[PDB]
């Protein structure tokens, strides 16, 4: 607002416009998000305010929540680049495996923390993962979807991606669990490895069928209860599961094994962030410094 001098528009998120701004008094540089209408659910403000206590090194810190004139501003710690941008910039040679592994490991520590505190992200995607020059990666917008809701776009005609959405969400399950975040992270993990989105659906049904075409159409054997879900249709085509080795080549067996557990259809069989941290894939994990051009 007036306490903050806008440095520039960082973009227009799935909620509202985001600016890079400097606190005229503290000199701190932050990310200011103008939340989209006419009242601001008091329930929403309490939820959001709880998130200010959710502090972890791999979680973008929510510094302040400012409610004024039906407008809600969220002040976040600022990071210079997101993983989507970094992946595009690394498309020619790919992100080195030690760095992919470091990033996956840090993201899982972040999820483990939020999940132990009963906070869900629900909308993880590369653009929501921020990185810095120190080799750190952080989860942005944790808990906002719950304090608010699931968008059809953003706030003003903007196609929200479904590429990282768990199948239980696509099948209409009303109660999501921490498992939805593990699914999204597995999709991101695969994308870092192959340099191409795993399931780039362009509609809810195309998203679902792209998943089915790769992991096989789910049935009662692999996913007890699936045929009774809200949007499940007996008319869904029946595709056979594809060999995992064809999915994320040339990822090694440790990596393929972890990814397979992160992409289990049954949310109850899907690996937790905590258990994933103990997976043999992280046996030689390290913290490399990325080459970022800011
Ligand atoms: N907290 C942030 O720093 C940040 C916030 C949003 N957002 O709320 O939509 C988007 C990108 C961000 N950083 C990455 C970034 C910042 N400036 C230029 C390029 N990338």
């Amino acid at each position: 607002m007036e306490n903050f001098q806008k440095v520039e528009k960082i973009g227009e998120g799935t909620y509202g416009v985001v600016y890079k701004a400097r606190n005229k008094l503290t000199g701190e540089v932050v990310a200011l998000k103008k939340i989209r209408t006419e009242g601001v659910p008091s329930t929403a403000i309490r939820e959001i305010s709880l998130l200010k206590e959710l502090n972890h090194p791999n979680i973008v810190k929510l510094l302040d929540v400012i409610h004024t004139e039906n407008k809600l501003y969220l002040v976040f710690e600022f990071l210079h680049q997101d993983l989507k941008k970094f992946m595009d910039a690394s498309a020619l040679t790919g992100i080195p495996l030690p760095l992919i592994k470091s990033y996956l490991f840090q993201l899982l520590q972040g999820l483990a923390f939020c999940h132990s505190h009963r906070v869900l992200h629900r909308d993880l995607k590369p653009q929501n993962l921020l990185i810095n020059t120190e080799g750190a990666i952080k989860l942005a917008d944790f808990g906002l979807a719950r304090a608010f809701g699931v968008p059809v776009r953003t706030y003003t005609h903007e196609v929200v991606t479904l590429w990282y959405r768990a199948p239980e969400i696509l099948l209409g399950c009303k109660y999501y669990s921490t498992a939805v975040d593990i699914w999204s992270l597995g999709c991101i993990f695969a994308e870092m490895v192959t340099r191409r989105a795993l399931f780039p659906g362009d509609s809810e049904i195309d998203q679902l069928f792209r998943i089915f075409r790769t992991l096989g159409t789910p049935d009662e054997v692999v996913w007890p209860g699936v045929t009774s879900m809200p949007d499940y249709k007996p008319s869904f085509p029946k595709w056979a599961r594809q060999d995992f080795s064809k999915v994320v080549p040339p990822l090694d067996e440790d990596g393929r094994s972890l990814l397979s557990q992160m992409l289990h259809y049954d949310p109850n069989k899907r690996i937790s962030a905590k258990a994933a941290l103990a997976h043999p894939f992280f046996q030689d994990v390290t913290k490399p410094v990325p080459h970022l051009r800011l």
